[PDB]
């Protein structure tokens, strides 16, 4: 047996072998949605919760978000638009089981083509959503229309949060080295079709992530001891680690009732993270001797303008190391688990056109975060690949 | 970093180290439950149904099942009792809110003091639930509740279904494998709160489940390098594997509803089970060239009576592989992911008591099935340790 656990592991790091991304085809104008907002919810004469709607976009740092719900489903679904006077899961469900598998299997397709392998070699399977409305969960709808093998091993990651595109990789370094030849597909599909609802003047909070809230869904394919030539690595995924900020669990929630996924959201949570950081980091790279946060490549999970705004300050980060973060959060906004995944292609592919050395704009060594319910904290430490 | 990823993973196989195991305080004695349960939500007058379902109880080979939902609670939540007439998913939601994570605690607990070491050495915990109300999920309460450091790693795994007992062994190895030192608490924790409801003539698929779903929870210490004359091995992960059975997907499935979890179990599921066994078999142990079912010990989940007969004759298994197998689902009925824990402890501790060389009734090596939504059978080699 001893000779059978070693043949049984992998050798090397595991490796994202390819990234591939999707969104509704529908682009909705963050400079017009508090017109479209307040009116499609029947609230176009509360003037003053619309200006206050108006603000938190406004300074939102968001353009545009690619959405699901259309001006002609929200018509067909108005219990969807109400706050919480009416009941509406069940509608949402029906959306659920449809649109995240369809996502899912779009982003999956893209990154299966660039990996340019047979879907026969996949594995396993590692799928997350905020939520999923049956038994199966959606990755099993999802390995169904990707016509994957029966016997492709399955974890689905559900009701995580806005941390999970950290949790997802954290699993994947896992499955990846523990197996020889594994290959890991991984997919992150989320849809506001689940929290989408009416404002509320007692709940500013939720008024928030109406602003901020957009549908996307990523796909990777993680495996170690890549195949030379064959197959190509963009990053390595060296070390990982989660932490709760200690008395924050309200700070960020949600919970599912009749009325759908409601959340809420503390204005504390710019300083909370803002303030473990530091040690975060320190934990994450001391073992690398590296203390300049300079000299690495950053990905962020995209959950708020002031969070980017107080990780940047706190940590002293030069005004480049949040441009990738900052381009997938003003083009898709917040897109929970999936944003850290859109940041890492986007980094990737900037480092190949500006004819960067590495595959993290030069750099060697590089960190990817994940924040939500805990307060939640996921660290990734990250290798580029030379270009 | 290649001394770096041979320092960071473990050597050996992942084991099991310590289970614990806990239920709630009602039994329910299944020989007067027919009465009870049509009482309880008002069926007395329908003759027919309460007869079918007596039968059910009767054949069910189940002599108790440990449940949260007493009369008591029963009384003060009526929308509980009703089938589909009202919603009652959010009254479900508290009870599971609170529920969950006790049951857990309680077997944790357990499972810790059997390791007999300090809780601060626990590295990761993976906790399972057929449903979780809120974000965070059920693993932060829990492991809240348990004291853990802010740091350890957390999976949930939820709407996964019955054969997640074998998909966190499944997960736990890897993880306790990939990361040295590592020390995995692994939980599965299940409550009828979500699934109780009245019965129903125009959803007999639905009949089944209220005569054999109990409540439970296990916990487990999985870890690689288990430390001489301090830590004791019961159990050893050697293999595993997961797959679907064709065209099966309606024969066990559930949707999270404003009526709550309902669920569907299909007659087929026996036979479906019984006609792909064989395969599995085949493919888990050819390796090991064993082609003699009866030189294995047996864990199976007890989805039902039927199931267990089944699989005993397709592959002609002798009349004591499944004891310890009819020993739980006698006493605890199908408390779903939980049941192939708690079967793998009375293994064990029998095998002590009996004088048997192994932890396994004496032989090598043994396998352990979860069968669920899919449908999805979960496949673990296991390696006993001597006595
Ligand atoms: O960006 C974050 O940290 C969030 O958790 C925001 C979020 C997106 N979708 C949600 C659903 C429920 C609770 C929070 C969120
Ligand atoms: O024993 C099995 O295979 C089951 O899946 C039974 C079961 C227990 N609790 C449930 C909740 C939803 C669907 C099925 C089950």
């Amino acid at each position: 047996f001893e000779g059978f656990r070693k043949l049984q592991r992998a050798d090397g790091f595991a490796s994202i072998l390819a990234i591939g991304t999707a969104n509704p085809p529908n682009a909705v104008d963050q400079s017009t949605y508090p017109d479209f907002y307040f009116r499609i919810t029947g609230n176009e004469h509360n003037t003053e919760l619309k200006d206050k709607f108006k603000r938190i976009c406004e300074r939102s740092a968001i353009k545009q978000r690619y959405m699901y719900l259309t001006e002609e489903i929200l018509k067909k679904n108005p219990d969807v638009c109400a706050f919480v006077e009416v009941p509406s899961l069940d509608a949402r469900q029906a959306m659920l089981a449809m649109e995240v598998p369809r996502l899912a299997k779009e982003a999956a397709e893209k990154a299966i083509q660039e990996w340019g392998q047979s879907k026969s070699g996949i594995t396993h399977l590692i799928f997350c959503s905020t939520t999923t409305p049956d038994l199966p969960g959606a990755d099993f709808e999802v390995a169904k229309l990707l016509g994957l093998h029966p016997s492709v091993k399955r974890v689905g990651v559900f009701q995580h949060g806005c941390f999970a595109g950290g949790t997802v990789l954290r699993m994947a370094k896992d499955l990846a080295e523990n197996n020889r030849g594994a290959r890991v597909l991984v997919i992150c599909s989320e849809t506001t079709a689940v929290t989408f609802r009416g404002p509320s003047e007692t709940h500013l909070d939720s008024l928030v992530g109406q602003a901020l809230f957009g549908d996307g869904a990523s796909a990777l394919i993680v495996g170690a001891d890549p195949i030379p030539q064959v197959e190509k690595a963009c990053f390595e995924i060296v070390w990982t680690a989660q932490t709760v900020v200690p008395n924050s669990e309200g700070a960020i929630g949600g919970k599912v009732r009749e009325v759908g996924l409601t959340f809420q959201l503390k204005g504390a949570v710019p300083d909370l993270i803002s303030a473990n950081i530091e040690n975060c980091m320190v934990e994450a790279f001391s073992q690398f001797k590296i203390s300049d946060w300079n000299k690495l490549f950053w990905v962020v999970h995209p959950g708020g303008r002031a969070i980017l705004d107080r990780v940047e300050a706190k940590l002293n980060l030069d005004p480049t190391k949040l441009i990738p973060t900052r381009h997938v959060m003003s083009e898709y906004g917040n897109m929970s688990s999936a944003c850290v995944h859109f940041i890492l292609d986007q980094t990737r592919k900037a480092s190949l056109q500006n004819g960067c050395s590495t595959t993290g704009e030069g750099l060697e060594m590089g960190v990817l975060f994940g924040f939500g319910p805990g307060l939640t904290i996921e660290t990734v430490v990250l290798k580029s690949v030379p270009i």
